């Protein structure tokens, strides 16, 4: 099942992005003017692993004209968990899940991601068992 949804925008820290509504479904908000070199730090909200393994790693996504790709880590950099690319979409605010899997230790994480290449908004990410 599900081990934590995160906002996008409930970040702890931020570089180079800004929050903006969104029309998806349950709307609020999300992040977007993402660029490569730009990051999102889940540090102030730690999530339980409850046993090392694989997890699916779950991205709400919009772009326009692709060419994205993000890089899903530990808050600081280290370690690295996975990478994945970022489709196009259709639009800014045509919505897509997209997904991977990593391995995780067991325990307390901090997470954090790393636009490696800009062109896509993030609504919520959401870690699950497999
Ligand atoms: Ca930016
Ligand atoms: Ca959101």
């Amino acid at each position: 099942m599900v081990i934590a949804t995160i906002q996008a925008e409930d970040h702890s820290q931020q570089s180079g992005t800004q929050q903006e509504t969104t029309t998806d479904t349950g709307g609020g908000k999300n992040v977007g003017y993402i660029d490569a070199g730009d990051w999102l730090s889940y540090a102030g909200t730690p999530v339980n692993i409850p046993s090392s393994g694989s997890y699916l790693i779950e991205y709400r996504v919009a772009s326009q004209n692709g060419g994205g790709s993000l890089t899903f880590e530990e808050a600081g950099g280290a370690p690295v968990h996975g990478t994945i690319a970022i489709p196009a979409t259709g639009g800014w605010q045509t919505w897509t899940t997209i997904q991977h899997t990593v391995n995780l230790s067991a325990g307390s994480h901090q997470f954090g991601i790393k636009a490696n290449a800009g062109g896509w908004n993030l609504n919520w990410i959401r870690i699950n068992k497999t």
